[PDB]
């Protein structure tokens, strides 16, 4: 019951973070951490998904494994160099009684996306740039002022996560450049990566204690980053390790759909599977504010429009699985409920804020979670359901995303406003 018909996850076993993220050679390559011997982390490969557009993605064998049973292939990114598709990624040996972990960050490269083949001169960073660093790891590199970047996460003295910076002229030979960023408020920063969009940078980054994604939007001057604007990319309670795809015109993200804080009380595990991918979103700036919407491409998905209403009340949806989206425009103030006799998720627009509670949504309860919002003249919602979980995106700006486990299908819709609009479309399964 719980395998998403929309959302990529794995065939067998544990998936978490999403790496390799590139559009190369007119396709949408996703890689991921990957467990497949259980549901559960350990032993960590990456996996390889394929798509034309975002949405249809195809499972291929596995790319990467580590070279014995105390090594993991931990998170990383992709570019393309010469027409090949590079993957720079860390490497992690286990700790044994007498020493703690040890991480290196590596290259791989495929002529044909299919083959992947170890660099010799590995590591090509053998070790952290001060004492007292750990969690160094995930190394997300991009192109920028005729140079290659790389951001990574790390932890200085148990005490403060921060971002390293280092540079390449041949993605080989890296020089460190400092730390550009900070976050007192944990102990690691994890999956950072440094985007422009129209004159901004902007660092994402995750938080390891919170499970969040935030943000810090300013100016990269002088080695450090000068914050004007931070937040959250995702306001819900399964958002985490967000990355953004090399080589694509618009700034697209996916994320780990899934806590790690909450992954003990999930089920899909009794399926023999554990870990779902977030729906690409993609990031812009619109008068001085970082953005977040679906993807154009999703709209593919639409299969047929299964209700509609321009009026207030409590409608039976024709619908025989949860795999659906609603598109709702509203004026003022909403609640809009979607569930069963026995299960629902509640989203409410209440004067300044948004709140949504999953709460009594399936058989692993949930959260209430909120955010202050600008009205609009209009104001739109659009939700995303799949067998386990819910994406709510308002006014293409932000997004709220949960896991939740129905037993049974949310054929139960009501909604309460002012001049609404709303419409259910049934989605397809991408598998079958
Ligand atoms: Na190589």
């Amino acid at each position: 019951l719980f395998k998403p018909n929309y959302h990529f996850f794995p065939i067998t076993g544990w998936m978490n973070d999403p790496n390799g993220l590139i559009f190369w050679k007119g396709k949408y390559h996703m890689f991921y951490q990957y467990n497949p011997r259980k549901p559960e982390w350990g032993n960590i490969c990456w996996g390889h998904a394929v798509s034309d557009d975002l949405v249809h993605w195809r499972h291929l064998p596995v790319a990467l494994y580590p070279d014995d049973e105390t090594h993991g292939v931990f998170s990383g990114s992709a570019v393309e160099k010469d027409g090949k598709m590079f993957l720079v990624y860390t490497y992690y040996r286990d700790p044994t009684h007498n020493k703690g972990e040890k991480e290196t960050q590596c290259v791989v490269m495929s002529e044909n996306g299919l083959d992947f083949v170890k660099y010799d001169g590995n590591p090509v960073i053998s070790k952290p740039p001060e004492e007292g660093t750990h969690a160094f790891r995930d190394p997300k590199v991009n192109r920028s002022n005729g140079e290659w970047r790389m951001v990574l996460g790390s932890g200085k003295d148990e005490k403060i996560g921060r971002v390293l910076l280092y540079t390449s002229d041949d993605l080989f030979h890296w020089k460190y450049e400092g730390a550009i960023f900070e976050d007192e408020t944990t102990k690691e920063i994890e999956c950072p990566d440094l985007v422009r969009i129209g004159e901004k940078d902007i660092l994402i980054y995750s938080i390891t204690s919170t499970n969040s994604v935030l943000f810090s939007m300013g100016e990269l001057k002088e080695g450090k980053l000068n914050v004007e604007k931070r937040g959250l990319l995702d306001h819900g309670t399964d958002f985490y390790a967000a990355q953004t795809f090399f080589g694509t015109d618009r700034v697209v993200v996916i994320g780990w759909l899934q806590s790690w804080l909450r992954t003990g009380l999930y089920p899909t595990k009794r399926e023999g599977w554990n870990g779902v991918m977030s729906l690409p979103r993609e990031l812009y700036v619109e008068n001085n504010e970082l953005k977040v919407k679906p993807v154009d491409e999703l709209l593919a998905l639409r299969k047929r429009k299964v209700f509609e209403t321009a009026k207030s009340g409590t409608f039976l949806l024709d619908v025989k699985e949860n795999s659906y989206e609603i598109v709702c425009e509203f004026s003022g103030e909403i609640e809009l409920r979607m569930g069963n006799e026995s299960e629902e998720v509640v989203i409410t627009k209440s004067r300044d804020e948004l709140i949504v509670d999953t709460t009594r949504s399936g058989v692993s309860g949930g959260e209430v979670r909120k955010s202050t919002v600008e009205d609009e003249a209009t104001n739109r919602i659009r939700a995303f359901l799949d067998s386990c979980s819910v994406e709510f995106f308002f006014n293409d700006s932000i997004a709220f995303s949960f896991r939740i486990h129905p037993e049974n299908v949310y054929n139960i819709l009501s909604v309460k406003s002012n001049q609404v609009k709303l419409e259910v479309f049934e989605l397809e399964n991408i598998w079958l």
